[PDB]
């Protein structure tokens, strides 16, 4: 099964170095200074054309049967095509740079600074993105004295989906591919973390930081995201208890007086800042980063995992898309309650009911 | 030199992560590895404008074409920041390499309700198929029969409605499953009925659908004659030169006879794509099929560029390939092309029964 350099330039270039049986992104290393044998390459068919090659991880090519010359006994030809089938129609988009404003402020935020869909447009042109047109400006309804119950956020989902749907009816959307989401929120936490479940993980979308009231830009693209400093939480009989201490430090005396015997696990970076988001690479490595971690607290307990978070709203927005996928899981959602002296209180339960 | 300069290993990186695709047109740069190639037609550039680079994630790869139509300062970084493009054509990438359950397909049997129940091709066969090749199933798969046509005909809201009904069934799959901002199943798609429905059935799915295509053979039903086998060589004979009618002949199931399109288009000047043997039998694995498609796929854009009048098309080709052509010719949306099939009643003389595109 070894193969010419060549062939392995064309097979790594052709797949976008990742395992084609797991997604696992193999340039790892390199994205921190190393070079590049982390995957091995097999034939597809059991029994020169570079398109009959697969790349995998060595855990992933561990797990396949093989004869002596190193070719598979089983076919995969179906798996191998489609994942190529699917960069092929990635890589190949037209209009790579249209995307769909997407605003969405709360009563409150809106009244105070009400964020123009032109404002947003601005922000897409200064990275070099484009509009497919007027686009979607949702504003959350104000809860009525039911509170934000099951059924008010029920309905908020509702309407931001609604909203989604109506521009695959342009047909363009409906089918091939769904378009990308420029998108941006000014609401409290649990909100835009309800804005994220509704667009989901899966979706093709592109956040913004209106962190600064009119700045429309990024602040620095060139810096360099900060690590996420995880803080397992402590042996006891207490809930578990998530505290994301990225635009501040949560105080634990407010943890615990709004959920007494908090086991606390604390995500966090060395030096907390509203502005933090200093470019969209960010977001990324937050997903990254919170991703792992979750899969590790949610194997320590099936109970609930209680979330304060301090965060800016793009990430509240991405938090709730990762947990879109992490729908085996329970989360308890607080936020600071101004009718309560700013206490964290329970406002929203995402995944099973 | 205005040249972003760059040293070999990065040079890699960028290739790879990109896939090797420009990032602001779409074009594969991997196409000289038809003949041979140095990494010499893709031009790297950076994407926010410099200031006063170990991460290589901020570095776009472009073809000559689309980096001469950027501003530029000297060392080669752009004037104009990017990085919205490059964040968001690396997250399409991601997202399709991440696909969970990237095996799952819709299986879709199209048949003709005309005839030959002799010829009936069953869901579980092509299961069986799907399993063979590693995919699996997304749902209970969807069997449709085209609608036998009225005293209208075959006209062409027929065809649209072919094609609506078709477009129907495959939303209804993913509204039941939800998700539809997201992850879209691939299409296990066999066909088997002439080939200007099967052409309309690739129209219906689309250039930007995730298709893997399957063929029907009697004594192989839907498994695949030889996945070993190498793809042929398609031979293109460019058109004589002239106003007359522009017409494109796909011989491959069999030789078209000359005069049979000249019959039915007056002065034809005929193009033709063809193979060394046109066989019956060619279609014996799906890499046929993805060469059928990259071959053609150019001699069309090159026959665009002839003429601003419809291209008129004469093909002998298996069904397999009927799909796909009707989905290439999605892309070409600038274009008219007019598709003439035998017709029975007329002593199988060719007949314009298909318009495709304006
Ligand atoms: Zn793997
Ligand atoms: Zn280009």
């Amino acid at each position: 099964f070894n193969t010419n350099d060549e062939t392995k330039r064309i097979v790594w270039t052709q797949t976008a170095g990742h395992c084609e049986l797991c997604g696992t992104d193999l340039t790892f290393d390199y994205r921190a200074g190393k070079p590049m044998k982390w995957g091995e390459v097999a034939h597809i068919l059991p029994a020169n054309d570079t398109a009959n090659l697969m790349l995998l991880c060595p855990g992933c090519h561990d797990k396949i049967d093989r004869d002596a010359d190193g070719y598979p006994e089983n076919d995969l030809s179906g798996l191998h095509q489609a994942y190529l089938e699917r960069i092929r129609l990635a890589a190949t988009t037209p209009d790579g740079g249209r995307a769909i404003p997407l605003i969405v402020q709360s009563q409150h935020f809106q009244t105070i600074n009400d964020i123009p869909v032109r404002d947003l447009l601005t922000a897409m042109s200064a990275e070099g993105l484009t509009a497919f047109d007027q686009g979607i400006k949702i504003a959350f309804a104000a809860p009525g004295p039911r509170g934000r119950d099951t059924t008010y956020w029920q309905n908020v989902k509702d309407s931001v989906q609604y909203e989604l749907e109506q521009q695959l009816k342009r047909r363009g959307g409906t089918y091939g591919d769904s378009p990308a989401l420029a998108v941006v929120g000014l609401a409290d936490i649990p909100a835009l973390m309800m804005l994220g479940q509704s667009i989901g993980d899966r979706s093709k979308r592109l956040i913004f930081s209106f962190h600064r009231e009119h700045l429309l830009r990024w602040p620095d693209q060139s810096a360099e995201p900060p690590s996420f400093l995880f803080t397992p939480p402590p042996n006891g009989d207490g809930p578990l208890a998530l505290v994301l201490s990225i635009s501040a430090q949560v105080p634990v005396r407010d943890v615990t007086d709004a959920l007494p015997g908090a086991r606390i696990a604390e995500l966090s970076i060395p030096e907390p800042s509203y502005a933090m988001v200093q470019n969209r690479r960010v977001i990324h490595a937050f997903r990254d980063a919170l991703q792992i971690r979750l899969s590790q607290l949610e194997a320590l307990t099936p109970d609930p995992i209680h979330v304060f978070a301090a965060i800016p709203a793009a990430l509240a927005i991405e938090f709730g898309a990762l947990l879109t996928t992490q729908h085996q899981h329970t989360y308890l959602i607080f936020d600071r309650d101004k009718e309560n002296q700013d206490r964290f209180t329970q406002t929203l339960q995402l995944g099973p009911v």
